[PDB]
């Protein structure tokens, strides 16, 4: 079982390769997750200079396998059971009245490290819109993720809207669509529908001079 891979604290690596309106960038993240409580702690750095988009627009993109599934559901855990070969995660994120991100990631074990490796392409952005103009507040409004099995692709899908507060007033919608499929060929748990509930806290490291995001996340799964 891939589920056994998550009994203790697990090192996490994130690597993101981005391109938004031709503005190219890289982000690296490091930390650890504990699926027993469903806690993640990570620090992310824009390794290429100034991040050309707001940090909060990347949070969703930057490991639902760390969600705390209570043991009446350890049979509905697609994400952990795909491990260690892992799973592909694909999204299109539509920023209302602005551009969209398309993301492809592979989440898998490498040695003892859970690695989330992402390619992101963003197109059609307004150069002085909320995103490329950096007009979004540095905070987070989490949303549940209603996960639905998809027996046609041996995978899962979900659609949800994320709310980004705009510094000058009002809210910038980020409309998420998501599909995941296993990377291996072994059988995988297709879960019955359920929720993932998330609480994100974004902060800064006072000693960190580079552009960065400290992120602390708590995540649990629930049925009905």
């Amino acid at each position: 079982k891939g589920e056994e891979l998550f009994t203790g604290v697990v090192p996490i690596l994130v690597e993101l390769d981005g391109d938004v309106n031709g503005h190219k960038f890289s982000v690296s993240g490091e930390g650890e997750g504990d699926a027993t409580y469903g806690k993640l702690t990570l620090k992310f750095i824009c390794t290429t200079g100034k991040l050309p988009v707001p940090w909060p627009t990347l949070v969703t993109t930057l490991v639902q396998c760390f969600s705390r599934y209570p043991d009446h559901m350890k049979r509905h855990d697609f994400f952990k059971s795909a491990m260690p070969e892992g799973y592909v995660q694909e999204r299109t994120i539509f920023f209302k009245d602005d551009g969209n991100y398309k993301t492809r990631a592979e989440v898998k074990f490498e040695g003892d490290t859970l690695v989330n490796r992402i390619e992101l392409k963003g197109i059609d952005f307004k150069e002085d819109g909320n995103i490329l103009g950096h007009k979004l507040e540095y905070n987070y409004n989490d949303h549940q993720v209603y996960i639905m099995a998809d027996k046609q692709k041996n995978g899962i899908k979900a659609n949800f809207k994320i709310r980004h507060n705009i510094e000058d007033g009002g809210v910038q919608l980020a409309d998420h669509y998501q599909q995941n499929t296993p990377i291996g060929d072994g059988p995988v748990l297709l879960p019955d529908n359920h929720y993932l509930f998330t609480t994100s806290t974004l902060s800064k490291d006072p000693n960190e001079k580079r552009d960065h995001m400290v992120l602390l996340e708590f995540v649990t799964a629930a049925g009905i």
